[PDB]
């Protein structure tokens, strides 16, 4: 009843147990656990830097978003940005990683203008960090935050970068960013200005 | 309709709405491969393949021995063969590869093992090619650790298997041999030695 608006999305997941298969349009899935993911990242803490590891959650964030904005980028054209935008955030959520909550979205890619700020509730990233590593003194929210960066970028034509202004990792009750295009901040990896960000803005 | 994966389904819940999936106590997530074809690459790259294929079954057997701590005592009333299989069959809910059973018997008691499976539509094969192609050995690493860990935990005692063909080196589909550890013709901190031992290929 109540996936109203979210519908059209689920509509292209298929769930294929049989076949070890699970689809989302033409791409594939897994159902992976989250304390499995705070392996990886602890594994790979210990391997790499914070700062290698940070980057690659963040590039793989970025990833992921582009991608569901290809996929869902042919499917809402009846609507308009803001309501097709969302898409992006329904994903997050149908993908049990993130609740997005919208307190501001002003978007238009003709005007090349775009800003965002959003709640993420019940992160997954800042649940695993805490057991791995515990109150941490930066956000965790990097594959969000990379996924975030990559959905809007794809969907505007343009770099869309987010800081997590607070986040349920630091203590915070629940996470929080805020999205504007590169330059309104004052060759492909936008994964080092998000890190110089968070970096140069103490 | 498919009534043998049902005690398994069950457990498992989408609440789209506040982003959270359920496996029981577990939260979980569903993810694009591409996390998995990258970790890869960046390893592939950063350290040699030995240690990509290392860490790549490590993590394997982490998630196999989770579902195992998870389904351990969720089939009481039918045999170890049959609560067995909920390994295979989660390996396939959670979309990784179809297990097809060639041979498989068990006794935790007698301590025997003796699993001869074929995997089909292995998602780790896929990646690989999209990322290396054709593969000198078999690549499918992630999946034999869950292998490793899942039969592992159950036995109580180090079951280890053996990719013998793979959609990675052309052949049509993947499949695998596991038996204890002393029945192989070659020869905490154990998981660690347990993924050192897998890797001897
Ligand atoms: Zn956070
Ligand atoms: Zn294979």
């Amino acid at each position: 009843e109540q996936n109203k608006d979210i519908q059209d999305l689920l509509d292209k997941i298929v769930f294929d147990a049989q076949h070890g298969q699970i689809w989302f349009d033409e791409n594939r899935m897994l159902l992976m656990h989250t304390s499995i993911l705070g392996f990886l990242r602890k594994d790979l803490y210990q391997m790499l830097g914070l700062e290698r590891t940070k980057r690659f959650f963040i590039r793989c964030g970025y990833q992921a978003g582009m991608r569901d904005a290809e996929v869902t980028s042919k499917l809402r054209p009846n609507l308009n940005e803001a309501e097709a935008f969302m898409a992006g955030p329904q994903m997050h959520g149908i993908r049990g990683m993130v609740q997005v909550e919208v307190n501001e979205l002003h978007l238009s890619h003709d005007l090349k203008q775009f800003y965002a700020d959003f709640n993420w509730l019940n992160s997954f990233e800042a649940e695993v960090h805490l057991s791995e590593f515990g109150a941490s003194d930066q956000p965790a929210c990097w594959m969000l935050l990379g996924y975030a960066c990559g959905y809007s970028s794809f969907v505007m034509g343009q770099t869309i970068i987010y800081q997590e202004t607070h986040c349920v990792a630091q203590g915070d009750e629940h996470c929080r960013i805020i999205g504007k295009p590169l330059s309104e901040w004052e060759p492909d990896a936008v994964s080092d200005e998000i890190i110089a960000l968070q970096a140069e803005l103490n």
